[PDB]
C-alpha cells in the first residue's frame, strides 16, 4: 500500500485516540437537553465561575489537538519554532471544527458539561456576539455531516499550513502539507466525498473567527487568569504566564 494510504490510516488513527468524545456518544446523548431551571442555574452563575468551567474545558481540548499534532507524521521532525507557529495559529481552529461533532443543528445546542444548551447557556460572560458566531460557524460545519475519517483529515490541514506567518523551514513545512492535501483529496475520490470541499469554510473564515475567539480568551485570561500543567510549555509560555 502507498506512503499515502498509510498516511490517511496514520492521520485516522491520531484522530481516534485523541478524538476526545467519541461521536457515538455525542449523538446519542442529543435527547439529553439541559431543562429551562438547569439553564437558569447557569445563567445565574457570576462571569468568573462560567470563566473557570469554560477556560478548563477549553484547555483540556487544547491539549487534545497538541497530542493529535505531535502524532502527525514530521510534526515532531519540524524545528520547535514551526511547531509553535503552526499550533499558536492552528490549534484553536481545530477545537472551533471538533465542536460540529457536539453540536446539533435541529436545535441549536452544544454539548457542554454533560448535556446539550443554547449558547444562552452563557448569558453571564456578556460574550454573545462572540459565542453566537462559535454557533454559526458549527451550524455551517454541522451541513456537511463530516465523517471521522473527513475530520482527521481536514483538522491535520487545518493545522500543516505553510502560509503560517513565522515559519523558519517553510519547505519542510509545504512538503507535510502537499501529502495531506494527496491523502485528504485522494480519500474523498475513493469515498465519493469530493462534493464537501466546494462547502468547507473560506480559510480567511476560521482564523478570523479563531482570532476573535483568542482575543477575547486572552482579556479573560489577564483579568482572572487560570493555571494549566502545560502539555506542550514552550507553546503554553506564548500564550500564558
Ligand atoms: O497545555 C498546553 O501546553 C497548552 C494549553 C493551552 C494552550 C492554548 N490556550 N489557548 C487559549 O486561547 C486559552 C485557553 Cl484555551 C484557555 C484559557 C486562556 C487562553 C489564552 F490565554 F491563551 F487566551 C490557545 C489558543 C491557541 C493555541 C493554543 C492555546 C496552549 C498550550
Ligand atoms: C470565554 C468564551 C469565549 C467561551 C466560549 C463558550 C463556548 C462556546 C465554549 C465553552 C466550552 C467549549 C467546549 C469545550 C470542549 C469541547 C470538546 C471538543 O472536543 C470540541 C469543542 C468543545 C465542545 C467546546 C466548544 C465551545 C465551548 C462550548
Amino acid at each position: 500500500l502507498t506512503e499515502i494510504e498509510h498516511l490517511v490510516q496514520s492521520v485516522c488513527k491520531s484522530y481516534r485516540e485523541t478524538c476526545q468524545l467519541r461521536l457515538e456518544d455525542l449523538l446519542r446523548q442529543r435527547s439529553n437537553i439541559f431543562s429551562r431551571e438547569e439553564v437558569t442555574g447557569y445563567q445565574r452563575k457570576s462571569m468568573w465561575e462560567m470563566w473557570e468551567r469554560c477556560a478548563h474545558h477549553l484547555t483540556e481540548a487544547i491539549q487534545y489537538v497538541v497530542e493529535f499534532a505531535k502524532r502527525l507524521s514530521g510534526f515532531m521532525e519540524l524545528c520547535q519554532n514551526d511547531q509553535i507557529v503552526l499550533l499558536k495559529a492552528g490549534a484553536m481552529e481545530v477545537v472551533l471544527v471538533r465542536m460540529c461533532r457536539a453540536y446539533n443543528a435541529d436545535n441549536r445546542t452544544v454539548f457542554f458539561e454533560g448535556k446539550y444548551g443554547g449558547m444562552e447557556l452563557f448569558r453571564a460572560l456578556g460574550c454573545s456576539e462572540l459565542i453566537s458566531s462559535i454557533f454559526d460557524f458549527s451550524h455551517s460545519l454541522s451541513a456537511l455531516h463530516f465523517s471521522e475519517d473527513e475530520i482527521a483529515l481536514y483538522t491535520a490541514l487545518v493545522l500543516i499550513n505553510a502560509h503560517r506567518p513565522g515559519l523558519q523551514e517553510k519547505r519542510k513545512v509545504e512538503q507535510l502539507q502537499y501529502n495531506l492535501e494527496l491523502a485528504f483529496h485522494h480519500h474523498l475520490h475513493k469515498t465519493h466525498r469530493q462534493s464537501i470541499l466546494a462547502k468547507l469554510p473560506p480559510k480567511g473564515k476560521l482564523r478570523s473567527l479563531c482570532s476573535q475567539h483568542v482575543e477575547r480568551l486572552q482579556i479573560f485570561q489577564h483579568l482572572h487568569p487560570i493555571v494549566v500543567q502545560a502539555a506542550f510549555p514552550p507553546l503554553y509560555k506564548e500564550l500564558f504566564s
